[PDB]
């Protein structure tokens, strides 16, 4: 596939080749926080990073992703909407080229500079690539960034950055605690959804916390500063890798907050 971001291969061609672009389900979506409801039948949110174990950040021609060893129990999701146990495998980004836009959720149609995608798979389907295939395959957790103050915990992965900056660039990225990317609050929106890129499969529970993280301007002009293309390929920069926000169609949005 050649599936990107731009004029010629961005979202409005994806349907193209991935049809479920169309579909009943897709994200990510603008939420209404008005017509949210809060849900008293959701169970308390727990993440447990207490063991997480990161391998390796890979620039994978989209966004780079921070790599997790998944072949235990060692970083999980589990309660809010989650029957059953979730499994850590990556987390990544999408951002803006400038801090008016990169968010791919919305919130009352604001768009935050970044978001923050932590992606565990159901563990009762024994492997990611049969996770992808089931309903309630995957739990992301999204989180929104704000530009502002710097987040200390982000910072290891931006001084990264320059060693993977283009596509299929990776690097040694051990020991790298998850935790320092969550806000103090676990209060959440969740809605039965989509990956954001393609292939598009309607295998998601999102579950998007309503308070943002703040970063420098200095950290997310970094993450601008990396490469779509290959080395000695002409210099596309990694901004704007976001989907916009599809039809919710027949979906309601559940808060886990009154
Ligand atoms: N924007 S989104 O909705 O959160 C969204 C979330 C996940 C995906 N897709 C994947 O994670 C597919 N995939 C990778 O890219 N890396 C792997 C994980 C790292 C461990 C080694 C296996 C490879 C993997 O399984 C697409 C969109
Ligand atoms: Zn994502």
């Amino acid at each position: 596939h050649h599936w990107g971001y731009g004029k010629h291969n961005g979202p409005e061609h994806w349907h193209k080749d991935f049809p479920i672009a169309k579909g009943e389900r897709q994200s990510p979506v603008d939420i209404d926080t008005h017509t949210a409801k809060y849900d008293p039948s959701l169970k308390p949110l727990s993440v447990s990073y207490d063991q997480a174990t990161s391998l390796r950040i890979l620039n994978n021609g989209h966004a780079f992703n921070v790599e997790f060893d998944d072949s235990q129990d060692k970083a999980v999701l589990k309660g809010g909407p989650l029957d059953g146990t979730y499994r850590l495998i990556q987390f990544h980004f999408h951002w803006g080229s400038l801090d008016g836009q990169g968010s791919e959720h919305t919130v009352d149609k604001k768009k935050y500079a970044a978001e923050l995608h932590l992606v565990h798979w159901n563990t009762k389907y024994g492997d990611f690539g049969k996770a992808v295939q089931q309903p309630d395959g995957l739990a992301v957790l999204g989180i929104f960034l704000k530009v502002g103050s710097a987040k200390p915990g982000l910072q290891k992965v931006v001084d990264v950055l320059d060693s993977i900056k283009t596509k299929g660039k990776s690097a040694d990225f051990t020991n790298f605690d998850p935790r320092g990317l969550l806000p103090e609050s676990l209060d959440y929106w969740t809605y039965p959804g989509s990956l954001t890129t393609p292939p598009l499969l309607e295998c998601v529970t999102w579950i998007v916390l309503k308070e943002p993280i703040s970063v420098s301007s200095e950290q997310v002009l970094k993450f601008r500063k990396l490469n779509f293309n290959g080395e000695g390929e002409p210099e596309e920069l990694m901004v704007d890798n976001w989907r916009p926000a599809q039809p919710l169609k027949n979906r309601q949005i559940k808060a886990s907050f009154k």
